[PDB]
């Protein structure tokens, strides 16, 4: 059936959360494959097993430790997911989007989403970060949408826009502070397309996404900024180009989930501190 | 499940129908969007609320208010859905077609769809009316078709055909009759293209829609004429272009439900005479 | 809810045909849509209904016998399904796929797919075979995948790739095999796009799916190789162009089974002796 969570779930949460730590995070962050590393960096850090947190899904996926961790990072207040929930562990889409309500209703005010992705712009390389302006909602097209059923109005609307999804004044300052970072490459930008995996793409749909003008593409993320728009969050999110995708028929190798997080490592000491220094930018 | 509906419920539901009204009508109208109002013009109107009629659903979304209403329009005998049902409220398309069915089973021949529509086709005006020459039915493409399960070979055959939907001599009849109205814009025409919402698009997916050769998109109808074509029915459509989709990142407002009722009661008088004047060819 | 056999349930139905046919077959065929003949050329046949086969579906499709033959085929020991399963018959493709996996539970290495699809190629005749190079999974954008919900490690990675999945060898002794044959028409080679069904195309639809890269559109196969080639099947596999796809609008007829069923016949004397030489080269 459609959504599950009564409002009164996602608060039971938030009140659980509430009355076991201290911390009063205003900044969401969403950690992706390979890139639950970026909680190290916190100080007066609380971690919390998706397990233990009442109305909580679990993350079965290699790279997804599966903890919500409340810290101060570069004199923030935030909370992380080190790793993710995705439709293709069977998860449906209002189970995926679960924590980003509880975020609003613990008053955080911005989320910002991470990801591994495979690159279709040809201008893209391995270890490149790309800033989303824009995504392509391939599940949404058929109707597999996390807003599928009555509305919450005490989210948000009946029908959400969705073309101001990604903040402009954060992009704005992603470029700033790339520049002060002295980096060798320039900060990529361009429109993150999701389909549901979890299988790896073929030559005829990776020439179709890119035609589609998608420049990298990925089994995640969307919905959850669906559901962080519609209550009102300000979203902000970049790519990890994990791999180029295969374009020709005369494929030398093959995808495979291992080139993703040994990817991650190698721009870990990269992202994090990126991240890191944005927290100074809200 | 697949569909959860026998052919003894949708003849159930006609009986009644057929035992609480005199009228017998041949038309079946149904109203979308901000299109409610075509229904005040029948002359001997006969209402129900779908709530009292045995196996019908019901309508969730402002802008539908929920009634059958049977009655005569410019002389022709038929019944109106004054609002109608759509998969991002939760409902299954075995659901959201249920309607189609029944009115097979009054004896209604044609079926005329009406819906709020935006526009891709950058030729089109925010109040233009574009009659439906084809459709992309998006969800299909995943398998979410109303005849999805076993074929009920009383409706109609296995494998229906589609690409002759949109009844060629209706639009004929639909072009003349403009013109004897001497409006001022010309009847636009073209592909409408469905996605699950309830979201509206991204620049993104917009572009997308555009280049795939739509002309307007939305969130209904395609289900309906699936149906009625399977069953035999002649169908005749048009879409009301209730905005401008975004198309450039430099975007300056955002779709909103209002503007689209709003955009209904301005076209009203227009498109109301225009499916009153309709009715007279058959 | 996500698929529902465990391992077990696979094993159980394997040991059941390894104890009821001395048989060991080494290659699996899949018949499509008038492909069912392909069956007659079998020696030392053995026949099982899918209705006697402990944990099988059923075929429910004109066209498709529902019959699991072993035999010989031009010295090679084959198993075939004569008639297989579609998403559109009310299916989940956890059910549609539970034959791939018992084959590889009773030693098969090779999977060769049939079908029947409309040509979107316009080189492309009735009576063409097309050899699949590539294929575009519609379905799998939406996260409908026969993968989706956890991984069973025994059978495969959780991140497959599908690249290569199309056997580049198998297809180069097609083309020789073919040359052989003395054919007037070449053996045609290109990309299979599914979608859901069941209806047919609109020409919207038609001239979307072509620009996209697709030669030929069908309502199966994919979900068949991506279990394939995730617990490590060699695949191979070709349409029978059935019929040209409408691409105007002044259309004259329309697509229907039973020119599909009929090209079946016309073809069979033909793609039979193709695949029957086909067993020569492993
Ligand atoms: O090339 C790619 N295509 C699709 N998803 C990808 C790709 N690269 C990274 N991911 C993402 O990382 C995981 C698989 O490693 C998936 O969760 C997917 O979202
Ligand atoms: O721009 C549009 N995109 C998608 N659906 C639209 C658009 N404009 C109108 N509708 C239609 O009207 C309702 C939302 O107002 C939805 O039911 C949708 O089908
Ligand atoms: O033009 C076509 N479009 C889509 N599927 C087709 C077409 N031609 C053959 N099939 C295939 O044959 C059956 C219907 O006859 C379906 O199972 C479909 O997979």
């Amino acid at each position: 059936m459609q959504n599950g969570y009564t409002y009164e779930d996602y608060q039971d949460t938030a009140k659980w959360l509430l009355s076991h730590t201290e911390q009063r995070p205003q900044v969401a962050v969403i950690c992706g494959s390979g890139l639950g590393g970026l909680v190290n960096k916190l100080t007066q850090a609380q971690t919390f097993d998706y397990s233990e947190i009442p109305n909580f899904p679990e993350s079965t996926v290699p790279g997804h430790a599966g903890r919500l961790v409340f810290g101060i990072l570069n004199g923030r207040a935030c909370v992380m997911m080190q790793g993710r929930f995705h439709m293709y562990e069977g998860y449906p889409f209002w189970k995926v989007t679960f924590p980003v309500r509880v975020f609003r209703l613990l008053g955080v005010e911005t989320l910002v989403v991470t990801n591994a992705a495979g690159g279709l712009n040809p201008n893209f390389e391995v270890g490149d970060i790309m800033l989303i302006r824009d995504h392509i909602n391939l599940p949404g097209f058929s109707g597999e949408n996390p807003l599928r059923g009555p509305n919450e109005e005490r989210f948000g609307v009946r029908f959400p826009a969705m073309s101001d999804a990604y903040d402009r004044d954060m992009r704005q300052k992603a470029h700033s502070t790339w520049k002060q970072m002295g980096e060798q490459r320039e900060l990529q930008e361009g429109t993150y397309v999701m389909l549901g995996g979890p299988n790896f793409e073929t030559v005829a749909e990776c020439r179709l996404l890119r035609n589609l003008g998608a420049d990298a593409v990925g089994m995640s993320t969307v919905p959850e900024v669906i559901v962080a728009r519609h209550c009102g969050l300000r979203v902000f999110g970049f790519s990890l180009i994990t791999n180029k995708v295969i374009m020709d028929t005369e494929s030398q190798g093959k995808a495979n989930h291992e080139e993703v997080l040994e990817a991650g490592k190698q721009a870990a000491q990269k992202l994090e501190q990126f991240v890191s220094l944005l927290m100074a930018s809200i």
